[PDB]
Parts: structure tokens; C-alpha cells; sequence
DNA sequence: GTCGG
DNA sequence: GCTGATGCGCC
DNA sequence: CCGACGGCGCATCAGC
């Protein structure tokens, strides 16, 4: 693509700050200069062009001026040829492994993969998963196996209870040819914020799931989310189907559909709606919309039957996922 | 690191 | 055994 | 010149 060295550079820095420097914001703010590069329509030609968009500045710019002019970064190179570093990104690959764990590994001397099996006895349950499942996490999910995924959950969540309503998003509902995990919503009507029942709502569900052999490992449970992973079902002429990251949320009747319009996606599509809406005056979040007052100040969460409502109420034409 | 008060 | 901090992955 | 930049559910460990 365009500009996809100066890209690559950025995030690799990115990662570098995160992973190594434990540095967040500076890794978020590589991220932000790396997607507008991305999305800029000629080829940069210097540092001081670059800079005239927003969210790069002095420090990337003379970055930019550098690969420009040698093919390569001097720092970068310095990193990849420190071995402390680079195996610190490594190992935050493995779900589960986070900068601090990578860290602490790498000090008693484990970098690999290999080195991780070898010491099994020194991960927790979710990197155990994670590390069972390397390559396979990595795997995209092309959308043909999402649909058949969909239909399976939609059914067995049919089985349960009749009342239950699942909504799949992320890219797949935005339409996108391939998605990286499975986001699943979950609701019933005996569930409001007010209206807290008897749990085992979401527990059912996940028994039935694992019941019929789609789920098949569980790294994290409780009252209201779960995370796992799961397969699709063997065609047995044919190789087995790889393992995915699965989700599933389950999440109060008055808070769906904001449930689903913040986890449909994108960053980008959000962040721009909730601007909008700011200054129309509301402020809608994961769980509500709520307007603001004359003094600045949130009133009530206003009552929501569907994502179409949430676009009325800011007068804002409504965006299909399709074009989010 | 970049931005904005 | 408890409660609170922190790590991790997530629009 | 200097703080904000996302906030949350669950698993795990530190401290008592
Ligand atoms: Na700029
Ligand atoms: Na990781």
C-alpha cells in the first residue's frame, strides 16, 4: 500500500513502547500517527509534510525525515538487535502475557515458545490457553466460517430459553470479509438494571454451548461475561477447523442496544458520535444516552427500543453498520 | 509523543 | 479468610 | 509549562 514503510515503522514502535517501555500513552499516540499516515492519499516526501496532520509532531516527523533519507531507523535497528527487547515483544503475543509477565520471564532467562512449554508449571490458566493456541489466535476468521459460527450460537441459545436475544458485532456485523474474534451480546427480559434476577443467565447459556462441543475452553466467567475459546465442528473428509477467541456479554434490557452500538464499532465511528452528540447536548457511553443540562450536568439515562433511537435523539441521520 | 488549556 | 491493588484483554 | 490521553470485568496476589 502507500506509505506502508513509514506505517510499519510507527507501529513497530508502538508495540516497542507498550511491551518494552510499559509506556501506553506514547504507544496509543504512535498508533494514532500510524493510522493517519495510513489513510493519507500521496507519499509522504518529508517530515515536515507529515506533521501537518494531526497526532504527528517533532519527534515522528524527524523519524520520517530519517527513513526518508536512509531506507531505515537507527533506534529501531538498535532494538531489534537487543535481546531483552525483542523477546519481550515476543512473548506478549501469548494471550495472557502482558509486558509485566513478558518482563519477569525474560529475567529468569524464558523467551521462547519452546522456553514456555519447557515451564508450563509457571503460567497461570489463561497463558496456558494462550500458549496451547499460539498460532491460531493469530489466524484471521474469514467471514464464510463466521456465518456458520453465527447460525450454531443463535440456535443453541434458541434451545435454552426462546427470550434470549444475541447480537453478534464487531467487523463481522459491520460487514468486513474477515473478523479476529467473535463478539457476542446477550440479553433477556428478565434482566434490567433494575430488574437483577438469578444469575445462571449467562451460565446456561455457556453450559449449552460447551453441552454441544463448540466451546471448549474457558479463560475467564461470571455474572454478566465470559471469554473463551471455540471450533467449529469437524467435516471429517477435511482438516480440523482452527480454535477462536470467543466472547459473549450478557447485559441489561435498558442497556442493549448501546451494548451493541459501542461494540459495533469502529474507535473511529464512535469517538466521532459521541463528539457529535456532546456538543448537541448529550452524553452517551457503553450503557446510555443521557442529556445535559443548561449547568453542563447529566440528567437521566433516556429509554432506548433500538440503535435508530440513539440517532434520533442527536438528530443525526441514521449509519447502517455497514457504513460505520 | 502529541495535544490543548 | 477478607478487601483492595494490579495485570490483562477489550470499542 | 504541564497534565490528559478509556474504563471495566474477571483472576490473581499482596497485605492483614
Ligand atoms: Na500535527
Ligand atoms: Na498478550
Amino acid at each position: 500500500t502507500l506509505n506502508g514503510g513509514i506505517t510499519d515503522m510507527l507501529t513497530e514502535l508502538a508495540n516497542f513502547e507498550k511491551n518494552v517501555s510499559q509506556a501506553i500513552h506514547k504507544y496509543n499516540a504512535y498508533r494514532k500517527a500510524a493510522s493517519v499516515i495510513a489513510k493519507y492519499p500521496h507519499k509522504i516526501k518529508s517530515g515536515a509534510e507529515a506533521k501537518k496532520l494531526p497526532g504527528v509532531g517533532t519527534k515522528i516527523a524527524e523519524k520520517i525525515d530519517e527513513f526518508l533519507a536512509t531506507g531505515k531507523l537507527r533506534k529501531l535497528e538498535k532494538i531489534r538487535q537487543d535481546d531483552t527487547s525483542s523477546s519481550i515483544n515476543f512473548l506478549t503475543r501469548v494471550s495472557g502475557i502482558g509486558p509485566s509477565a513478558a518482563r519477569k520471564f525474560v529475567d529468569e532467562g524464558i523467551k521462547t515458545l519452546e522456553d514456555l512449554r519447557k515451564n508450563e508449571d509457571k503460567l497461570n490458566h489463561h497463558q496456558r490457553i494462550g500458549l496451547k493456541y499460539f498460532g491460531d489466535f493469530e489466524k484471521r476468521i474469514p467471514r464464510e466460517e463466521m456465518l456458520q459460527m453465527q447460525d450454531i450460537v443463535l440456535n443453541e441459545v434458541k434451545k435454552v430459553d426462546s427470550e434470549y436475544i444475541a447480537t453478534v458485532c464487531g467487523s463481522f456485523r459491520r460487514g468486513a470479509e474477515s473478523s479476529g474474534d467473535m463478539d457476542v451480546l446477550l440479553t433477556h427480559p428478565s434482566f434490567t438494571s433494575e430488574s437483577t434476577k438469578q444469575p445462571k443467565l449467562l451460565h446456561q447459556v455457556v453450559e449449552q454451548l460447551q453441552k454441544v462441543h463448540f466451546i471448549t475452553d474457558t479463560l475467564s466467567k461470571g455474572e454478566t461475561k465470559f471469554m473463551g475459546v471455540c471450533q467449529l465442528p469437524s467435516k471429517n473428509d477435511e482438516k480440523e477447523y482452527p480454535h477462536r477467541r470467543i466472547d459473549i456479554r450478557l447485559i441489561p434490557k435498558d442497556q442493549y442496544y448501546c451494548g451493541v452500538l459501542y461494540f459495533t464499532g469502529s474507535d473511529i465511528f464512535n469517538k466521532n458520535m459521541r463528539a457529535h452528540a456532546l456538543e448537541k447536548g448529550f452524553t452517551i457511553n457503553e450503557y446510555t444516552i443521557r442529556p445535559l443540562g443548561v449547568t453542563g450536568v447529566a440528567g437521566e439515562p433516556l429509554p432506548v427500543d433500538s440503535e435508530k433511537d440513539i440517532f434520533d435523539y442527536i438528530q443525526w441521520k441514521y449509519r447502517e453498520p455497514k457504513d460505520r
